[PDB]
This record gives structure tokens, sequence and C-alpha cells, in this order.
């Protein structure tokens, strides 16, 4: 029946950490004539606007910044919930109180500010502070390998809040994320289940276990494809829909 | 003896939350043919570029962003200072940890994010965090007025770190500031007291207590004038210098 194409953005539609090429932009739009298309990323709407254009809500049938906790369908904003409503204020606090009590114990070269960034669907936690300078960031990054700060930190939290239904992911140089079980990229599948699609195709460049696309790739709701590079994604879309 | 005029930027030479007008700017450049000019405000340099224009460091003899922590003189940088450099990594770590542990002990209805905001000349501390919504600030302030939460926090901080050159001033609805003693507008005087000016005129709009210009206005090294708007600063300058 009717189908929908779901695309991860970074590394899938674009070269990593760069805007999309217009060659691909035109290909996607030529493909939109055949079926509906959608995009999903962990970055905020502004970053997705940067990587794929300002008009992005107007050129894609769905746009799912922040893994889908901000969700646009056909130009209009959907239905949204945040981390406070879902977990409840007491667990939030109990988790915030723990992270602060833990960071106060870490011994570091330098510490700065914004130790917990409250996002829409996660708590970013940085032992050094997100306010860090670019130099202090690389310096903390390198010490974290040597003495396993973030790793040991995530281990204590997994144990202390086991069963409270949270996932802990480490990314980048300074931080790790804390988010509710299932609020990775398969969160946006909430918005495409009831819209009557026979097949929902997904494309992502990190379908390996431990990658940002794995859980949405292995989800039964998606016929998932594993893409190596943007050109591969066009290679695969050329074969299915034409 | 030669004289120097120092203005606060917001309210004195500009309309509040507005860029300087072309008339004010031009007026000042003609005052600069009679006397030496200097501007001081608590905003960082880039905002100060938004208020007075991007060429600001040629236009005045002295440009003192962030109350003088940044200091340009005669077009060039004369000095830079932050509180990490001044108190040193060790004790500002001790001051961060104490604040992190103390916040974990606070039983609040809602905790959010950005409890410790790092700024170049002050730490901004908020038990509930600055990311919270206005509606939640009010909820915390109605709690705070009853249960004296910032009052008690500041107390213990004052018993912990005040033989170390720190001042604590509660302010606003949710937070309070932690800064080295005398890092108000009074700070920039160390840069001009050595250039041999007999009288140092100061023009500010908030010279009464609880004001950002109060202490520089009360300072014996400054011949201070309280100003109600830019039309008034001009009127006073005329009566003083021509
Ligand atoms: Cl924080
Ligand atoms: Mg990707
Ligand atoms: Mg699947
Ligand atoms: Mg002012
Ligand atoms: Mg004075
Ligand atoms: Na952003």
């Amino acid at each position: 029946g009717p189908a929908l194409c779901l695309f991860d953005v970074d590394g899938t539609l674009t070269a990593p950490r760069q805007k999309i090429t217009k060659e691909m932009d035109d290909f996607l739009q030529k493909l939109r004539q055949k079926i509906k298309i959608g995009v999903v990323g962990g970055s905020d709407f502004e970053k997705v606007q940067e990587q794929l254009g300002n008009d992005v809500v107007e050129k894609y049938d769905y746009v799912f910044p922040e893994n889908g906790l901000v969700a646009y369908k056909d130009g209009k904003l959907l239905c949204r919930q945040n981390i406070q409503s879902h977990l409840g204020e007491a667990l939030i606090q109990d988790l915030i109180n723990y992270c602060l009590s833990y960071i106060a114990k870490i011994k570091l070269p330098k510490k700065r500010g914004t130790f917990i960034e409250f996002r829409n669907g996660m708590l970013n936690v940085s032992p050094i502070g997100r306010s860090c300078s670019q130099e202090e960031r690389i310096e903390f990054y390198e010490l974290d390998k040597k003495e396993n700060i973030r790793q040991k930190f995530v281990a204590d939290l997994r144990k202390e809040f086991a069963g409270k239904g949270l996932t802990f992911s480490i990314g980048g140089q300074i931080s790790f994320d804390v988010f509710p079980d299932g609020w990775d990229k398969r969160y946006c599948l909430r918005h495409v289940e009831n819209d009557g699609y026979k097949t929902i195709y997904f494309f992502g460049d990190k379908t390996m276990p431990g990658g940002n696309d794995h859980e949405i790739f292995t989800d039964p709701r998606t016929m998932g494809y594993s893409v190596t590079a943007p050109e591969d994604t066009r290679r695969i879309c050329e074969l299915l829909f034409s």
C-alpha cells in the first residue's frame, strides 16, 4: 500500500557533520513524487535546519528533531511530551540530586558551569561543565580516557536507578545523556504507526550495536536498511522505488 | 589636571535595551576633542559591540566591558581578568563542589538545570536552576520568601569562603551571585588611576543602592553624576564642558 521513507540525517543523507549536497536534495525531492519522506536526528530543529535548509518542514513530510520529541507532520507541529511529565518530578530530582552529589566528588583539573542541561527529552550531564572552553573540553576529553570518569559515572547511575526505566548514553568529549527507556530514534515511530503506511523504510549509517540508529533499525515496525554513505542511500533508494 | 569622563553604557548613553543613536555617538566624538572618554558596562564585549557599534575600541579612549575585567585603552587591549585566573583552579573547585553538594540536600518542588552559571567575573548560583520557566520561578520565590532558602545558603557559604576574598549578594527571584570583593563597576579604576587624571567624572543612571552604578558613584576617586536618560547626559555635559 502507501509507504513512507524514514532517513537519519548525519552520515545518511549528508556527509558526516556537513550540509547536504543539492544533488541529493534534488534526488530526495524527485523521490517525494513516488512516496512520502521523513527525517530524524538527535539534534535540535535549528541544527537540522542548518544541515537540510530552512524550508525543511516544507520539503519533508515528517521532520523529527531531537529523536522525534519535536515532531512536524506536513508543516505543522504535533503532540509533544517532555522528560519532566514522563518521569515525574520526584525521580527527576532524585536523579538530579545524585548527579550533583556525584560531580562534587570527582577530582578534575578544571570545572566550570552548566553541569546538568535540561533538554526536551534528556538530561545532558557534563562533569566539567558545558560552559567549558574549547581547550578545557579537549583536556577533559583526554583525561576521561585515561581515568574512565564518564564510564565509571554511568556505571554508578545504571546501578543506582536500575528499574527506574532510563537509558544512559555517552557521546562526545565532555558529557553523557540520560533519557527514558525508548526515547531514542524509535520515539518518532509513535507518530507513523496510526497513519496507515503498509511499509516504513528506515536508513541509518550507525546500525551497529551501540549506534544511534540500531534500535530503530531492529524495530519490527521498520523495514530497516544499513547505509554506508549518502551515495549508498541513493544507491538503495534507486533500487527499491525505481 | 587633565580630566576623564566615564559613562555607564545602558541608560546613560543609550536608551535602555537599545543601541546608541547616531546623534549621541557623534556628540561624544566631539566631546573627545575637549576631554578623554571611557565607557564601562557589565555586558561582555560583543554585546557592547551591539550597543555602541563594532569600531567601539577606536571611538573611545577606554572601553571597559564586563565592568573592566576586559580593558581596552588607546585602541589596544590593556588587560584581561577572569575569576578562574584570580582565585585559581583549586579554590574555585572547592567553591563549586560545596555548592553542588549543598544543592543536592535541598528539598524543592522542582529542580531543573544550569544550577551553576559560569561567567568571567562571577558565579551565578541557583538552587532550582536558571532553565526553569517563569511560572516555576514564581513557585520557587513564593517558597523562598517563606522558608529563607537563599538566605540560609548564602550564610553557610559566607562562613565557608569569605576570608578568601568573596562576596555573596542575593538577587532576583531564584539565584544569587558569587564574586570577588569589589568586582563591581569600581573595578575598572585600577586602569585609569595611573594615567594622571585630576578629576574622574562618572555618569550613571542607577547610582542609588542596589544599583549597578552605586559603588562606582560612591567612590572617592569619581566625581559622580546621576543621570536619568541620554538627553540628560548631554545636557549635563554641556553645562560642564562648554
Ligand atoms: Cl548546573
Ligand atoms: Mg546518522
Ligand atoms: Mg526493523
Ligand atoms: Mg545603566
Ligand atoms: Mg565618586
Ligand atoms: Na541549538
